[PDB]
């Protein structure tokens, strides 16, 4: 009987310059490890994604995740430092993704036995909003903002990652999804990211000791969809949303076109919104207003990033002074891609980090169909 | 001056100079647990800080039960209590530092790790857990709250049980009900040590998820009966419902052991068949499936016993019969509602067992003759 090696460090095979230290936790599509890079004298995060081509939907999302990160350059966005050359260029079924390290992330933060001041909360929120503004002005809707992909440093700086679901302008966690996204509308805008921000803001507000003295009593605001094993999930999620912000008003339903959608919504019995000031009593009227404006059912009624950055609540932390090109992805987002095409693009992205890489000709024959504006 | 965040919370952990706090391990019962090094004995230990002790006297008495039981159990199968640190304020302490034997991991953590177990590992862990439960029961105790979080684990597959705060002598918070026997869900008073066997079946089911041939992606591992929500009458209904979804609704024979009102309640649940365990776990022999099946019996009398489980063909190759006790007496009677002043007295007497020179304040010692009688 072999000893158990709980962190799985032995499964992590990377070049000599990287010293694998320990398991950080779960990332999107794989596990993330702390490593020291001897060549650049810094700590990095190395994510191993396995079973890459088993599910081509996930595979394309992994590709989208790395192609976007490779093209965004901002202090508000996790840097992609390296894509490690696969041992087998023809048959690789895994990829090692090397990322800028952060001290923590919001998901981890909320589980820690520490408390935040209101200054911390405003600073984190303000930094998140700055990141989102950079994302949107780069022509991207993140579409899956959640505590797990808002990385955090000790100085409250925020770095966004995990762009696998992003739009050009498994049990899934639906707790941070806008109602219009839950209602399977294909007409939605960057305002879905503002909804997600409101959800994250609510959890940041749980970090005040005067609100919650016991860290184990901190919960997401809309935990409607089950953690455990599509229609029932979406229904349950909509249901908890309405429990918090009330059923939609007549003016809310006016903004929607499809009568099948309205009819479905009407099936939900009427209820009033809960009192947010009561839920978060240590927060000023302006703070409640900001949270309220982020969590509007009607996306046109939802506060914008510009407005939020201008909001009285954030006046004290705003740094107008210390504060963009639209990105072009090497594939069109509508194309369904074959495994052979996917393999080509992956290796091209690897080649951006390793120019001496010779991509096999069975893949390079696809070269004329991609990277048309690069 | 916005202070840097310090995510571990090592700052509020105040212990004598011989203990060097290294890092946060995670959540334990009623408090957070830290890895520490004891300079005096030159070994690593776990230190749990329990605070807000006397805010809720129900939790307070459970904390006391947890430490008094551990202090009186002596076994390689049971986490050792190494120290109870003297409070700074003998009169008004609202926190306690509890120093425990360190383990490498625990079953809850194991199930989240990116590693896989062989069948031999699984058999070995289960066998060791059963040995621990047998020692517990022979000591005159029903654990009553066995779950992966309190089954500690070392690399060699040795298992150490802890967290006896809900334990019974054999004569707010969101509560995890997923490992509770149906007669506990149904609030019956006449239950037996067989409730621990039900919990063991639940844990065994999650151990089986650790086989790569069952589940190749660690994120697809779930408890068997996740009925009660993560976020008292509704919870018990949902938990009982998921149990019947797995093992079917109870037969007429199952009900014979049972109050007419309770039987009337169970009948409200629409009839259903048990699922097929052989299909759910296709890599396990008929022996393993039989062991699991016989642990998860609705009727507690029909459940396999620990002796029968240790005799089972499934565990034959790991059994070390050759390597296989007094009933413990608690210093208070389980039934009595204790006042804060009485609770403080017993806490300090337990502290005194580790620190004989401690002088307990006279205002507490007046309660002497009511405790430690046996």
């Amino acid at each position: 009987r072999e000893n158990l090696y709980f962190q799985g460090i032995k499964n992590v095979h990377v070049p000599d310059n990287y010293i694998i230290k320990h398991l950080i936790g779960r990332g999107s599509y794989g596990y993330v490890y702390l490593a020291y890079d001897k060549n650049t004298e810094k700590n990095v995060a190395i994510k191993k994604v396995n079973r890459m081509f088993e599910d081509l939907i996930d595979c394309k999302r992994i590709l989208r995740e790395i192609t976007i990160l490779n093209r965004l350059k901002s202090d508000y966005i996790i840097r992609l430092y390296d894509l490690i050359i696969p041992d087998d260029l023809l048959k690789f079924d895994e990829l090692y993704i090397v990322l800028e390290i952060a001290d923590s992330d919001l998901k981890k933060l909320f589980k820690t036995p520490i408390f935040l001041t209101e200054e911390h909360i405003k600073t984190i929120l303000y930094n998140l909003l700055l990141g989102e503004n950079f994302i949107h002005e780069s022509g991207i809707i993140h579409r899956d903002l959640k505590p797990a992909n808002c990385l955090l440093n000790q100085d409250c700086s925020v770095k966004v990652c995990d762009f696998g679901l992003a739009r050009t302008i498994h049990v899934v966690t639906r707790w941070y999804r806008a109602p219009e996204l839950i209602l399977l509308q294909e007409n939605y805008t960057k305002s879905i990211d503002i909804w997600s921000t409101g959800c994250i803001f609510a959890e940041l507000l749980n970090m005040l000791q005067s609100h919650i003295n016991d860290p184990t009593n901190r919960f997401p605001l809309f935990p409607g969809s089950s953690c455990f094993p599509h229609e029932k999930s979406n229904r349950d999620q909509l249901n908890i949303i309405f429990n918090i912000i009330g059923t939609p008003t007549e003016d809310d339903l006016k903004n929607i076109n499809k009568p099948e959608v309205i009819k479905y919504i009407k099936l939900f019995p009427h209820r009033k919104p809960i009192n947010l000031k009561q839920k978060y009593p240590s927060i000023s009227d302006d703070g409640i207003n900001l949270l309220e404006s982020m969590l509007k059912f009607n996306p046109n009624k939802r506060i914008t990033i510009d407005q939020a950055l201008d909001h009285p609540y954030l006046k004290d932390v705003r740094k107008k002074k210390l504060e963009t090109k639209k990105i072009i992805l090497p594939f069109d987002d509508w194309m369904v891609l074959s495994e052979t095409q996917l393999r080509y693009i992956f290796l091209k992205e690897v080649q951006s980090f390793h120019p001496e890489l010779v991509i096999p000709s069975v893949f390079t024959i696809h070269e004329n169909n991609f990277y048309n504006n690069e």
